[PDB]
């Protein structure tokens, strides 16, 4: 019955998607497109969760330091502030997320996402968008994957750094539960791709981790992605 309920949560919007559930080493799907699970989508800003993990570890960044706003017009009014890289993870900040790509550069990024195995692993030429418009790609399944071991701690990077990018993740607590979570929106890809991946912390300990995968549409708004994934969250009993 949760399963069929779930299928219609996506129906009821008038897209496609999938919400991957990940518990221990097995994964479930849901949704009314399960196929998007193993299917390779743009990151968009989700890489930002990879890109804040090598710049702590490899020293090119601290959680305290201040990315002040310079007072040009950005993308969007959200990001027209002063922001750690905190702050950034949580707004989905391009600039502040280009500006430490562009401190790690290519060679010791390419190094690090292939050694960490993220989707493809694929990184090309270009340090400062490689993650917005290709070449690298990554599943839901392996989002949901990422996500699992960055709750858990077993990525391989030193504890400090998987806790501080967690706190950085860090949604709310809500019925005893923490909730992390990080969102992405591909607007500029075809089929434009929406992303929400994360975990709960549950209080008694237990981790669930979670990718929704949608495509985005004129008409369905960026708000939809939360909706679906708490309201399933919540048929599944996680929530
Ligand atoms: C990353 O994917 C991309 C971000 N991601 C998102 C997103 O919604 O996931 C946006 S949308 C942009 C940021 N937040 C603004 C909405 N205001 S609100 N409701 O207060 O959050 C608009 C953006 C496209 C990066 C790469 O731009």
């Amino acid at each position: 019955e949760k399963a069929e309920k779930i299928k219609n949560l996506f129906n009821e919007v008038h897209t496609t998607g999938v919400l991957v559930i990940q518990q221990g080493q097995t994964q479930q799907s849901y949704g009314n497109d399960l196929a998007r699970a193993s299917t390779e989508y743009v990151p968009a800003s989700t890489f930002d969760m990879l890109n804040a993990l090598i710049g702590l570890e490899h020293h090119k960044a601290t959680t305290t330091e201040v990315f002040k706003w310079d007072g040009q017009k950005r993308l969007f009014p959200e990001w027209e502030k002063d922001m750690t890289l905190g702050d950034a993870m949580k707004a989905s900040a391009l600039p502040v997320y280009q500006d430490l790509a562009r401190r790690i550069g290519l060679e010791l990024m390419s190094k690090e996402v292939k050694r960490v195995g993220y989707g493809n692993a694929d990184i090309g030429t270009q340090v400062d968008n490689f993650w917005l418009v290709g070449p690298l790609k990554i599943t839901p399944q392996q989002e949901a994957q990422f996500a699992y071991k960055l709750a858990n701690k077993t990525l391989p990077f030193s504890p400090k750094v998987q806790d501080e990018v967690q706190s950085m993740l860090f949604i709310e607590e809500k019925n005893g539960n923490k909730i992390y979570a990080k969102s992405g929106w591909g607007w500029d890809v075809d089929p434009q791709v929406g992303w929400l991946t994360g975990w709960v912390v549950q209080p008694q300990g237990n981790i669930v981790a979670f990718s929704l995968n949608l495509e985005m549409k004129k008409g369905i708004p960026s708000s939809v992605r939360k909706e679906i994934t708490y309201k399933s969250l919540e048929q599944l009993g996680i929530l």
